[PDB]
């Protein structure tokens, strides 16, 4: 009930496994197990692991392993064709899953390759991890938000993700085929418009309409690069280039 | 050569033909062609037609009838089925040729049962000319009327009132090859009336199957935002799932700078 | 006097002088002079003159001129070369008076080649139209401002140039000399301006500054045209494109 | 049925009652009266009146007085004390009742004392001492404004003008301070650039109603517009957010 | 005027007092505060309070609460009834006196009942160590990091008398009208904001820097604080003072 | 390539100098260097020098102090005469380099005095720059100082204020003023990155593009307030503050062959 016997759980669950591999995402859970691991196994029994995929960006990737190895931990990348499964291009409600499904299996095969006892995830208390057989140590050891920034001031963390980041899929309606094409020009459109002084932003794509969202508080200032960003996005591939008046998540 | 031929040879050319129908818009051309058949043929030797369909709004009708009537004329209205046509209901690129095919068609039937010599419009293919197929005659083209010397000769002839901001097919909201329905037609006119009474009188709502796109003069996108909640219920109560504002505005283009507007022409 | 005695004075004055030439701005004034000489002496001896030149738009002279033959009169453009007179040219404070010689030296040889008593312009109740011997009927009839309207309704006379147009010369500073290239970077630059939807504008020459006058009203309307209005105007040459937070004047 | 109709129904009418006295407010529905019955009658036989109250700004006094002038007709002012009658210094919600009255009676003696059949006013579709002639002859707002450019007039108040008693909320007493303060505060945001507006009197609160798609033209005035209203008076200058109405 | 000189003076003002009671409001200064006299004195001999009542948000009372524990410290809500004040309920100019007074003696009570030798706030630059140890602004967040400290309310708050004019009477239904507006208010993305009570007219401090961000929100502002109570919802064209 | 491999190279090359003076700003790189320095060599072999003139202004000299101390270093006050200098007095193109030429003589004297080995600059990739030895970019900075919990810095970063007079006119104490008292009166509406470019009887302010729109509501008072300082006409640039930044690609290439046009 106190966040002394939460953390002898986690401790004691380290422990037993002798020597990890870690999901790791660069957030504030992940960061917390893979210190913790460090600290208990020591850097030659824990292996990070950052995932690297069309749907997700290249900048984040290179965020994501720099603070790995911040940490004082060995990083590896792996590549996952998330487009080669029929589902995930396609874009079903079920893409969720299948790509969920395809993550947890190959954290499985490095972690059968470097003799792990198991695949470490940064899930707290508030299917496709459990079906692999993934162990939630936070949430193994009834850990809330609370307890995660608790134990992070206990051990000095301070830097990581503050802002975690989505699947590009969402940029796409359901039944709509993701290409290498418009992966790649959608977050170039998004990669422009945060360029500008918008963190926050979505473009939906439907097609030769580009469907700009925006925090409604920041579109007066955003009409000042109505025509650049008209054009930019344009050259992007785009026929329309449109702002959705219902704002951020309509 | 000079105004005053002109006015005489369309006069000769409508003393010749004795009686004719005339395809009225409400324009000044049309306007202008109809008041010069009454001074020189008398009512009883003229017929307005004034055309009534779905691609065209009700308050446009009821108004170029209107002024048909305030000037005098025997008038007629006459609503067409355009989307019994395929290439209209399905938007084909010359949808506008069987359009004006159909129009004259119906219009040609009009002056055969009233005896009219002819029909006459306010005129200033994958095929023949409407009009040539027709048998119409541009009196004005005929005469070589420029657009000042219609202007120069509506006052000449006291002519005041007429519809000064001209009609846009309705079908022009639409992508070529979208299907036009009774429902998304009534949907597009409903969403752009609406946005008439805020205070745009220059809009569009383009379709975009669940996707309305509006396009506004971009001088005026900075007075809109202080409508954007009510405009996007509304238009989604209309049957929008989404609705947008295009970020080139109305006539995208048109509003740039030299270079900037050449590249705006390149991406399409 | 009453207003039927003013058009009185003013049909006898015109019905004397049997052919005239009228000097034509497309203003209510110059407006109602060429309506009224088109009804008292008739589209055959009426000329009304429209002048061009390097000081004003082409855009208010093309307007002009449609107003000229839409009020069924036979009208002819003339182009004024002002800079030729160094006072004009230096933009001194008298530089509208050598300005208005050269324009009413260039209508008195069009009235003598067709046949005209006298040139008429839209003046109501200075120097430069004495000296050419140039007649404001309007002014000699004790016609004022209400009296122009009263009886441009009694006409129905109802389109006009609204904004009377300012030689380009108010955008110098007194002492800047104007140049055939500096003159056309402003008035490339209002032609652009208006075009995006701002009638009233000025743009000031500052040398390599240009320094945009909007109404304080329009400002706001205006910020999403910031990017291509700033380099446009550098196409047109300027430096530094700037707006004046002070407004329009 | 056709305009030419209306306006034949109109003449017809003004030609039956030979003398007229004309309500004239400047606006184009009495505007278009005004020049009717000048171009029927002509202008010995029609007198305009423009009422002059506290109620109603001296500027649209002034410029309605000119335009009558300029439609070529005899014009006579007639001052109106409003605020003599309680029921309108204490601005109850019947107060147009004897606003209306009162302005309906004296129309009625100018016009008995020059010897005119009727007292007329400029209203359309959608008062007894008074014929509404084009309402009469079923003119809607389309047909006022066709018939106007018909005759050439161009000239009038484009903005509806409305009695300053709606400023104040039901119940509050009107003072020479209080109307002063509201149109010294209206005057100058009309100057700004701003026809259609309105100051709403909450003592000690000004709430400024604009129209909605003008409210974002309006920021860059904010600091002038507070302080020029404090200075008549106001301790908060607001703007509502509702727009005008 | 070393970090480590200010927070050597401040870890032995704390050695001094022993056992404390540390009123915390969630910010960075309490926050700070807080987990010092923790690292020195002990989670046995620190009590931080943190007071209830009507004059500031339900929200700032649950969040700090909450970031406490979260410090590992033993924590007590305290409820304060301030409308029971005649000068607090009236609100009267000096209130804000008579409201500290409620405020300060429930906390010595508290201190005097658990035998703590002061009771501790975090006012910069009663005991205010933090004020004693020449710490400003930039000195907090220092040491704060340094530490780990991450976590805490940056929105400082005011109390909501502050929204009625002198003279008008307090009561539990307008007091939540105001609070209910705030609250609205910050969700669309204003946190700095105040909706003035004058009876039925609503009157809107913004940042002016804001004003121009916040014309989309007109309508549904206006319709929001209407159904809250308000017959007019005006925004003040000074900003906010 | 690793972090940790950027900060060892940093902490051997401050090992062999011994003692240093750090060139200090208050921006984030010469923070960085300041604290590893105090770090590895300790209080007694830094000292932190801060350059006031009149170049600058008092508050971001007196922030850098403040920083300097509270980070424990001992800090000392240099002040330089810039504006003795003909060519900084006459803003000609080279300004910049007689004004660093000036600045790094008056280091090597301090440096002298005390007994130091190398004076250090923050500038990334006799003055030594070691976090451009050490492979630093912009990243690595902003990394190594959120690692050592460094919290304060001067984040608006700083420039003389030569940048806002056009090359050859010459700068007095009230041409600075002005420029500065307007550029200080614009920062207190909350603009805290701003320029006010001066042109003689011409102020051009540049701001950064997305807060114009913010700017509308202040458009009146700041035209009296800097016409009262001396200005006549008081204008907005339309291309913002380092303008072409963050335009589309097509138009931030004519951008810059306009900005070339000028020398
Ligand atoms: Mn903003
Ligand atoms: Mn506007």
């Amino acid at each position: 009930a106190t966040l002394a016997t939460k953390k002898a759980t986690l401790v004691a669950a380290l422990k037993d496994l002798q020597r990890v591999t870690v999901a790791f995402s660069g957030g504030i859970d992940s960061t917390l197990v893979l210190k913790m691991a460090l600290d208990v196994l020591g850097r030659d029994n824990v292996t990070a692991v950052v995932a690297n995929s069309e749907l997700f960006t290249d900048e984040e990737f290179d965020k994501a392993m720099s603070l790995a190895e911040e940490l004082g931990a060995n990083v590896q990348g792996t590549t996952l064709d998330y487009l080669s499964d029929d589902h995930i291009k396609n874009n079903t409600p079920d893409s969720w899953y299948y790509a969920k499904k395809m993550f947890y299996s190959r954290l499985n095969d490095i972690a059968a390759n470097n003799g792990s006892a198991a695949v470490l995830d940064g899930m707290i208390k508030n299917k496709a991890r459990s079906e692999a057989g993934a162990r939630s140590l936070l949430q193994e050891a009834d850990f809330f938000k609370t307890d995660v920034r608790a134990l992070a001031q206990e051990l000095g963390l301070t830097n990581w993700n503050k802002v975690a980041s989505c699947s590009v899929s969402s940029r796409f309606p359901y039944g709509t085929t993701l290409t290498h094409d418009n992966i790649a020009q959608v977050m170039a459109a998004e990669k422009y418009l945060r360029s500008l002084g918008f963190p926050t932003v979505r473009v939906r794509f439907h097609n030769d309409i580009a469907r700009i969202e925006l925090p409604e508080a920041r579109i007066g200032d955003f009409l000042v690069f109505n025509d650049r960003v008209n054009r930019q996005l344009q050259s992007l591939g785009f026929r329309y280039v449109t702002l959705d008046l219902g704002g951020f998540r309509s």
